């Protein structure tokens, strides 16, 4: 089985459909990775990930090198053995969630409360975990920024990037077996997202990231630096958008050329409640769901809307019972999956537009 | 399909094991039911539940009358329907939870806060829930109590067992498709546990409870009480011990005649970090476990011994996650089926009594 390999099967606009074979699998893209914050996709057995269609998961650097441990993780056999995820994983670097969850910053690294990260350090806990795609160590510039701290932080980034390459390509069996992503910074500014891109690909990586833009900018402004952001990065590589987003928010950016998302909206507000639709999100405990025997969706092909009722659902998250938020979460990850696929399909069908537009129609209305 | 049929196949003293045939199935004897309070097994899909070996479970009348209410779970379809269980489900009267877990006591029935439930009205909850199991309406009386105070307790709940016994025969539907089990009482007192028979008896129930017991007496009481009061029962038909227990309260109730058991204790302790196994129970949260790579129970046959760690359900447990309590919960329900099938396959091949023996000596070392 091949390390990296990405194929464009089709187009359509800025929009690509295809795979990432790996040795552990082959993801299909457009892909949205569930995420699997403390080596769990929360509620859910593997197997039901699985099942959902989900070809990758997302595993967090910063909360495992915590908790248990990367050493423990790799001494227990890696990542996959100790969660029994025998498909590609994907780590982040731990260089966002190191800065919003703890700090100390200079040009080494990260020293934090509640430890040390640099590029190396990263790198190293992502070999030990046993990631099958592994990010660069980065900063995501806070936004707001003025171009000048946008500049210096996206600068340290790059020289990070270059750091997190050389310690990748340093662990032979690491190289051989896993990919290397490399992320874009400049917050909102063209001229630095150029610079970004162009740093990276004189580094070269298997993908590029679009970073910077989970940071609460609104949904035009993501887009608006999605236009000029995603064509300057590799063409014939994958385009990441990390941490994003909304069922809106993927098909946009698959119409600005984006391939991998993760998020964890299905997973997070599942169980809280939020259930997602064709005809968008609905709060499941509402007292409208009372008697509602209809399914979650009506169009829903998950194990949920086969077996259970609304009605039944919003009961248990009304009770605050674990089977609410197993089933609840099973049915957004499932509805995230079949958005995918339905957005492969129709790239591939090179009908993608009209898939584009009835979808906003209907989840809107 | 019998709407109910109780075989006995084989017997080792006070031991029987055999087979209720219902029409929703059949529960094989010496059984344990999982508690599904909020008409949920906690943490468990229904399949899981079936999956471990349970035949039947256990559905609370006060909380399910409470939320979501008795007339609208009928209006849904029945409980089966609503929480996707198609098989036997056994209703608790709501007799003893009206009391721990609301009260106003008189001879109609008792009036509380957070409504009023009588021996009719119970048994009309019960119906509406479409019950395959139902038990009489009954005072479970406080421990300890004096002789004089326990019988006339025990002697309201044999006036309410005849009115359950009414009201159940009353409705057409129910007396054809349902069972009705009455539940003797009498604190420890021998001569009102044979008064309580007697008057259970002569009204003729499917099955009889022995209902009092698991009010904290220890397990030494409980067994003196068991030694003479199930041989009171009727042999022919089932007894069942309400709210019992551990491992080995199972094992010497069984010893005992007993051949019916709920508890919420795998349950609700799997969800607190209790494991049960054969060499007894552990608390999978203790540092011992953080790197231990073996199953919570290396002989257990059940989904998660197959697949994770004690390490791995261990670092979900200590990190609050919901997979943590869905894991332990379904070992912790297979471990119990576990011990049921052995105790069944014991009594039939007429070693039970050694079975007894090697159980105890291992889960106790
Ligand atoms: N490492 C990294 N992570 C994220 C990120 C932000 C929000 C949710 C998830 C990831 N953004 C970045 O620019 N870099
Ligand atoms: N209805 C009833 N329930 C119980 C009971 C006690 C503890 C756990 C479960 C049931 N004991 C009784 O004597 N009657
Ligand atoms: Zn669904
Ligand atoms: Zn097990």
């Amino acid at each position: 089985r091949p390390r990296f390999s990405f194929s464009i099967a089709a187009r359509e606009g800025k929009a690509r459909t295809g795979t990432i074979e790996m040795k552990r699998g082959v993801i299909r893209t457009p892909a949205f990775m569930p995420v699997g914050t403390a080596a769990t996709v929360k509620a859910l057995k593997p197997e039901t990930v699985r099942a959902t269609g989900a070809d990758i998961i997302l595993g967090n650097t910063y909360h495992l090198m915590l908790r248990p441990g990367a050493e423990r993780i790799a001494k227990l056999g890696g990542l996959h053995s100790f969660m029994g995820w025998d498909r590609p994983i994907l780590t982040d670097s731990g260089g966002y969630q190191v800065m919003s969850l703890s700090t100390k910053q200079s040009e080494e690294g990260v020293t934090f409360k509640s430890h040390m990260l640099s590029p190396e350090r990263s790198i190293e806990i992502q070999h030990l975990l046993g990631s099958d795609i592994v990010m660069a160590f980065d900063e995501c510039t806070p936004y707001p920024a003025t171009p000048s701290r946008a500049a210096s932080s996206m600068e340290r980034s790059m020289r990070w990037a270059k750091r997190s390459r050389d310690a990748f390509d340093s662990r032979k069996e690491q190289a051989e077996n896993a990919a290397l992503f490399g992320i874009q910074q400049g917050s909102v500014f063209e001229n630095l997202r150029q610079q970004s891109a162009d740093a990276l690909a004189e580094i070269g990586f298997d993908g590029y990231a679009v970073g910077g833009l989970a940071v609460g900018e609104g949904q035009d402004e993501m887009f608006r630096v999605l236009d000029f952001s995603v064509p300057m990065l590799p063409d014939d590589k994958p385009h990441y958008l990390m941490g994003v987003g909304k069922p809106d928010d993927i098909v946009g950016a698959v119409e600005r050329g984006i391939d991998m998302f993760d998020c964890v909206l299905p997973t997070r507000s599942g169980r809280n409640g939020q259930a997602f639709t064709w005809d968008g999100p609905i709060n499941i405990r509402n007292a409208r769901f009372s008697e509602d025997l209809k399914p979650l969706d009506s169009e829903c092909h998950c194990a949920v809307c086969q077996k259970w009722s609304r009605a039944y659902i919003h009961h248990l998250i009304r009770a605050g019972e674990i089977l609410g938020a197993m089933l609840m979460t099973e049915h957004n990850i499932a509805f995230y999956q079949q958005l995918m696929q339905k957005i492969r399909d129709s790239i591939s069908e090179g009908r993608f537009s009209q898939f584009a537009q009835d979808f906003r129609a209907r989840y809107f209305a």
